[PDB]
């Protein structure tokens, strides 16, 4: 279990660094078609599912966030109202994308890992989010605050000068 954690963290380090470097080279707003970003969401999900106690999957832990950081209220509500979103895993995926758009993911993950008593309801004692790897990942996520992503309508696609 301690090895699976280290592998996931090394997987996260690589995805975070690749996303940041690639996005900076690209220079424009990112959306769902951006492969380095799709990789980040998948790795982040694998990290959040690790050591989950045997069902909201990783959505369970993400729900606690708004109680620790009020600002996460709006996106939490948004996902509970997303058109056709029917599964917890789906809500967890939409929540991650909106958090990345808000440039708030590091803040939300740091708030969670710092409340292991609450997290224990959802994770085993040796889960990534319950261990040191989880804390390193939350710190590494701060670099993603530079990412400009929009998973909805982009104003630049609609504008025209009269």
């Amino acid at each position: 279990m301690a090895n699976e954690r280290m592998n996931l963290m090394n997987m996260a380090k690589l995805s975070i660094k690749g996303l940041i470097e690639s996005a900076l080279n690209l220079g424009r707003t990112l959306d769902s078609d951006y492969a380095p970003l799709q990789q980040f969401f998948v790795v982040m999900e694998h990290c959040l599912k690790h050591g989950l106690k045997a069902n909201k999957s990783f959505w369970g832990p993400l729900e606690l966030v708004e109680k620790l950081v009020p600002e996460a209220a709006e996106i939490t509500a948004s996902v509970k109202d997303l058109p056709g979103l029917k599964t917890p895993v789906g809500r967890g995926r939409a929540w991650l994308r909106l958090a990345l758009m808000q440039k708030k993911l590091s803040e939300y993950m740091k708030a969670l890992i710092n409340k292991k008593e609450l997290l224990s309801e959802f994770y085993e004692v040796n889960a990534l989010m319950m261990e040191e790897e989880g804390a390193i990942i939350a710190g590494l996520l701060v670099g993603l605050n530079v990412i400009d992503a929009n998973f909805c309508m982009k104003g630049e696609d609609l504008d025209s000068q009269v």
